[PDB]
């Protein structure tokens, strides 16, 4: 028969929409079927570069975006794209005092 034991690129777990308060470290993850491959990150359409708060990590299949001490400006629907295949999630900073304090 077929039995595809080989793993063709797939966005099996799409980027997840994270909502948090400022100052927290973010980690937006997504599962790209291919082991140890890199991808281009986009924040609101813009190519994301791991500068300052941002760190671009990659696991076996899952790709992660680490953002230490996030701000409301660190939002911007993140898209993890590997050439052809892409995924996206809206990053949301909630925020302030009401329902976002202690």
């Amino acid at each position: 028969g077929i039995d595809p034991f080989t793993i063709e690129p797939a966005w099996e777990r799409h980027l997840q929409d994270v909502t948090l308060k400022e100052g927290q470290t973010c980690t937006m993850t997504c599962q790209f079927s291919v082991p140890n491959v890199k991808s281009e990150w986009f924040r609101n359409g813009r190519v994301l570069k791991p500068q300052g708060r941002v760190k671009t990590e990659v696991e076996h299949k899952v790709h992660k975006l680490t953002i230490a001490d996030v701000r409301a400006e660190d939002q911007g629907q993140y898209t993890c794209k590997h050439e052809d295949l892409e995924t996206s999630a809206e990053l949301r900073i909630e925020k302030g005092e009401l329902r976002s304090g202690c």
